[PDB]
């Protein structure tokens, strides 16, 4: 075959990071399925090949494991699917129709990658141990691998959702009400918490719009990404709150604050679930230390970092924990954070 | 001379980190000026020579600057002062008396090192620029240099204060009431804030003793170190609170929480001084970016880290900032964090 040839060629190109404003302007009224196809048939192989070349640089002790090999075969096949559209003509409506169906097949093919890499991490711990040098190598690779996967899925979701005057531009809401997303993630976590604990804390939301005290806080963002982060944070904050008060009757509420600054949009989730010692907080974001025979926090941070944001934890052992999602307030600052294969 | 010979010899030894419990047990009833002299005349040259060898490994562009040369001459002279006590006999009371006076002279000799290195950092910015590679090199060296200096001053303070049944063991309070130190640092910052702004926010303290809800929170620590950290944090929180409310009348109070867990003793200082964007928070701990023709935060964190703690900032732009001091709750976990010269 010629899969190594394709990887070597496109890995020389660097991925082109797109801003949130670019996604919005590309997918709005000026959206053209021809233009998106011309861009994607080149950018998708570049992003695929860059992470595929990093996978090849893994030691053969990891490269020859069944988990890495299975995932690498998914990327080879996905890369080859995109290759067949290079010589195709964008002026043919059947060419664009087959390209969209090919993206859906690729998206569903990689749908079960989180438990697969979780199996791979557990295999590495039981084969070579959990030394701190191995954790940093696993953390470094998995962060870049998953962030690369988020960026590829973002491109595919924007194309397939738009080419199928709505208010949503694919997966992007140009008027995303942050408090409403907080409530949705809270309600879902409350339903799970009531079914398993027969008790759940209440929600308190406070907004701080520094520039316009009266106006509700809106932003341009991907609501599903923000939901994912808040949902994982709500589940942890409820689990800790209920378990740390089993012998008590009062159940402290979960307090969420949404602050809109001139540059940052910050979401703080405060719980009183007993807190966690600092020594163990720094391990909650580690794939290796969060794997048992549990990736909500590490992946949630990658979603935050994907558009130049962050997700941070600071706890008070014996009381509770604060979780803060940092997002860019302006669409011009919300640029893709992409891993690039360098030397 | 033979200053390079001494440096090369003692730099092969590694510094011996002492725990807070060791300091307490060494300096209490079983304290012996003979034993402390025997240990210090060996450990002080080892710690001096280790940082002096790292200074020699700096590039000549920095090593030949007047600031580094002036400081290096202080350490050479301080090292030579300790050398004269190697052949001396510990059984002579005049030998121990001259050793204590020599430590006082060394402590006062290095008393003006913070503005000197501040001048050196400004000289580097104006000579070679403020590139991110230079910041990481300056940050890496200054952190280790200052932490080394804190550890040397700690040893000297313990010897000179004890050998001159008190409740304080040198600079260590085995029953340090944390809230009382918070109040002292607050009162000092309030006096400065009223003199310059004619207004100051109020203080609110809440204690959370998880194991003993009724008992006030005590710990074994160095009160002057904790005061220094809280004083710098109070000055920043008051400056931001007053300035961000000049056009307003209500002045939000500064809320401090002291949590005692099974492993951590955490002190959170919450202000509503408008907050800082995340992009600039990460630069507040940088010596290079905090130098203008301002080291309260970087040095305060080193004091926290000195006994296996930390100091962290997380702000909400448009609202306020939380500052958290993490300390070890147990004296057995409060071990010196010392930089060691490796390859
Ligand atoms: C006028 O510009 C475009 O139409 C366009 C141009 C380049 C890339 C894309 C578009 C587009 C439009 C709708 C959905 C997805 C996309 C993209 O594939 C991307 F933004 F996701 F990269
Ligand atoms: C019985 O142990 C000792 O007396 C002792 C032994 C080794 C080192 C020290 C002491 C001691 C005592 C009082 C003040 C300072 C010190 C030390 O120089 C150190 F702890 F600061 F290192």
């Amino acid at each position: 075959g010629s899969a190594p040839k394709y990887i070597e060629h496109f890995s020389k190109f660097s991925p082109s990071p797109l801003s949130m404003k670019q996604f919005l302007d590309f997918g709005s009224s000026n959206a053209c399925e021809k233009t998106s196809f011309t861009f994607l048939r080149q950018e998708l192989p570049v992003r695929l090949a860059n992470i595929m070349k990093e996978i090849n640089l893994l030691p053969d002790r990891v490269l020859s494991t069944p988990s890495v090999q299975l995932v690498q075969s998914w990327y080879v096949q996905s890369l080859l699917d995109i290759m067949e559209f290079l010589d195709k003509d964008p002026e043919d409506h059947r060419t664009l129709s087959q390209f969209t169906d090919a993206l859906v097949t690729i998206r569903n093919r990689h749908n079960d990658v989180v438990p697969t890499m979780a199996q791979g991490v557990l295999e590495y711990k039981d084969t070579y141990g959990d030394d701190p040098v191995s954790n940093q190598n696993i953390q470094y690779f998995l962060d870049r691998f998953y962030l690369s996967r988020i960026s590829i899925r973002m491109l595919i979701n924007q194309h397939t959702l738009i080419f199928d005057h709505p208010k949503h531009i694919g997966s992007i809401d140009p008027n995303c009400n942050v408090s409403e997303v907080v409530k949705d993630a809270y309600d879902m976590a409350k339903l799970l918490c009531d079914k398993y604990y027969m008790a759940s804390p209440d929600l308190e939301i406070q907004e701080i719009n520094a520039a316009n005290s009266k106006q509700p806080i809106h932003m341009v963002y991907v609501p599903s990404h923000l939901y994912h982060m808040l949902f994982e944070l709500f589940k942890n904050a409820m689990r800790a709150t209920v378990e740390s008060h089993e012998s008590s009757l009062i159940l402290p509420p979960i307090k969420v604050m949404v602050a809109l600054g001139e540059e940052d949009l910050s979401i703080k989730m405060s719980d009183r679930g007993g807190g966690v010692p600092l020594r163990k907080i720094e391990r909650l974001f580690s794939y290796m230390y969060s794997t048992a025979p549990g990736y909500g926090l590490p992946i949630s941070r990658l979603y935050a970092k994907y558009f130049q944001g962050d997700l941070q934890l600071f706890s008070m052992e014996g009381f509770g924990t604060d979780a803060v999602i940092y997002l860019k307030a302006l669409s011009t600052d919300s640029v893709e954070r992409l891993p690039v294969y360098n030397k």
